[PDB]
């Protein structure tokens, strides 16, 4: 059959998987947030290149 | 193979599959983020020349 | 009922999930630490625009 | 029998996830080094001012 302790173990696996999934959704959105650094860093690089055009 | 156990196992399978795919998405986003190292290194270099 | 070897397999599965959960917590805090880069990068941008008004 | 096969596939999937996790942590540790670097850049921008 479906033994009670096996059942219990399965429930805890369910809980843990569910925690893992939601943590992954946090991970992903933090990453989406961090990826915005690429353009910003690119802008700094661009500004530093206009700045280095300082024939003074 | 109890039907309910069976159902539970399939649900675990779905969750694992989803987790795995999220992992590949995370890795790729990370591979992209890693390109920042060279860019930041480059800015540092430009800033030192600028000095 | 709950067969000995299935039982052994379930415990190993439990061990792996625990480890995975843990690595996730460490991953999350590393990410929270990296997110501070946003403000810092923003400051740099600002202090460089300030510099550009060098004329 | 079929449950056995399912458990093996779960074990496979778990191992893969775990290993991606080690690759993720390592990429992250490398990314963490960016903290000192932009701190330096920040410092050299202040000195430039």
């Amino acid at each position: 059959h479906y033994d009670d302790e096996l059942f219990s173990d399965v429930q805890d696996i369910k809980t843990a998987l569910a925690k893992i999934h939601e943590d992954n959704q946090k991970i992903i959105s933090k990453l989406e947030s961090l990826l915005l650094l690429k353009g910003e860093v690119e802008s700094i690089k661009k500004q530093i290149n206009r700045q280095n055009i300082s024939i003074s």
